[PDB]
């Protein structure tokens, strides 16, 4: 989450799905919209085309948000349902 090698302007985020093995720590630029993380997760997990829904703070992500739009911070978690 906070290892010393990380660039100080990226956010480390945990993306966690329904199974223990459906998980990924994603490094996201502050100026990348969340859709980049959501696609990244789908691509890494092999779950493209499954209509997964990503939640932060109890609300569904559209993918259009920057992390700052939501008060999302390095070390936060995004829950993937489906």
């Amino acid at each position: 989450m906070h290892h010393h090698h990380h660039h100080s302007q990226q956010l480390q985020l945990r993306v966690q799905g329904k199974e223990k093995h459906q998980t990924l720590e994603v490094s996201l630029s502050r100026d990348s919209p969340l859709k980049t993380l959501m696609s990244h997760y789908e691509e890494a997990m092999g779950l493209s085309g499954r209509k997964l829904s990503f939640f932060f703070d109890g609300t569904k992500l559209s993918g259009r948000e920057l992390p700052a739009d939501l008060g999302m911070e390095s070390g936060d978690l995004i829950e993937v349902w489906g």
